[PDB]
């Protein structure tokens, strides 16, 4: 049996990797599974358009066209629907039309400023495929699904010939008094770092920078002497949401002293020193750090299998 333990703040991406060893390693969601997504999936959507309308009104933005705003009144008028995992034609419409007017889009553009989805984008863009009738959420919509995660998630899977049991624990504020619940006979630790959260604040706490928030959950977790031997695994995730981001927001944001260019291979490299550089026994301690997309399965599995390996040579 090997245990594994997933850490991280909030939305960091632990219960994807947790939905990613159903697909890689236990041949994936079932239709039923799938169809007890589509109200998620629906949900997902109807709260994401709603938060970036709720944003226009915040910040003052109009929209584009002054004909959404008889779509905006019927969105709260058939929302109802989709939350009991129903679309129709009508608000399918709605949405189409509110997600792709310039004001909206504004709105979208500005989303480090409220809280906001990552999967937003994916759902709304594909809004033709996912209001269709008979619509049956692929792996990749259950992936791209967000619930935040209360109490302890606990997963089986056989791989390699070994026996995995990992689990899963909220990352927001109010979860992490649970962590400690999951400490006992830990093999390894794959601990989760948001890399787009760099320019973002908690959704507990709008003055606390993500990022920030991030690495002192790190330091803490990773020089805590009840794991020294404990595995410590670095996910960097969120590379393709960070590959896009660091175009255009300034990394300085986080960290004022980076010099470095707006590019992936620099920054990241600089996100990755900055974690690397709190441990506290840098010759005695070892962490494994991997750049991640976890809802990318090619990636995933890939990693996982080069992480696998590391757990066996040193754990086995
Ligand atoms: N584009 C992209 N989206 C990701 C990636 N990893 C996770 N997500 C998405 O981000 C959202 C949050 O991921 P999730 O797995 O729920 O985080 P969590 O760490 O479990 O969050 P919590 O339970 O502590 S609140 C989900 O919608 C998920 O699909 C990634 O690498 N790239
Ligand atoms: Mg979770």
């Amino acid at each position: 049996e090997v245990k594994l333990l997933l850490l991280g703040a909030g939305e960091s991406g632990k219960s994807t990797i947790v939905k990613q060893m159903k697909i890689i390693h236990e041949a994936g969601y079932s239709e039923e599974e799938c169809k007890q997504y589509k109200a998620v999936v629906y949900s997902n959507t109807i709260q994401s358009i709603i938060a970036i309308i709720r944003a226009m009104g915040r910040l003052k933005i109009d929209f584009g066209d002054a004909a959404r705003a008889d779509d905006a009144r019927q969105l709260f008028v058939l929302a109802g629907a989709a939350e009991e995992g129903f679309m129709t034609a009508e608000l399918a419409g709605v949405i189409k039309r509110l997600w792709k007017d310039s004001g909206v889009q504004a709105c979208f553009n500005r989303s480090r400023e409220y809280q906001l989805n990552d999967s937003a984008a994916y759902y709304l863009n594909d809004l033709d495929r996912i209001a269709q009738p008979n619509y049956i959420p692929t792996q990749q919509d259950v992936l791209r699904t967000r619930v935040k995660t209360t109490g302890i998630v606990e997963t089986h899977f056989t791989f390699k010939d070994l026996h995995f049991k990992m689990f899963d624990v909220g990352g927001q504020r109010s979860e992490r008094k649970k962590w400690i619940h999951c400490f006992e006979g830990v093999t390894a630790i794959i601990f989760c770092v948001a890399l787009s959260d760099y320019d973002l604040v908690l959704a507990e706490d709008e003055e606390m920078n993500r990022m920030h928030e991030s690495m002192k959950l790190f330091d803490s977790i990773c020089n805590n002497k009840w794991f020294t031997d404990t595995s410590i695994i670095l996910f960097l995730n969120k590379k393709d949401l960070f590959e896009e981001k660091i175009k255009k927001s300034p990394l300085t944001i986080c960290y004022p002293e980076y010099a470095g260019s707006n590019t992936y291979e620099e920054a990241a490299a600089y996100i990755q020193c900055q974690f690397e550089d709190l441990n506290k026994r840098k010759d005695t301690k070892e962490i494994y750090t991997h750049f991640t997309c976890a809802t990318d399965t090619k990636n995933v599995q890939f990693v996982y299998d080069a992480v696998t390996d590391v757990i066996i040579k040193n754990n086995l």
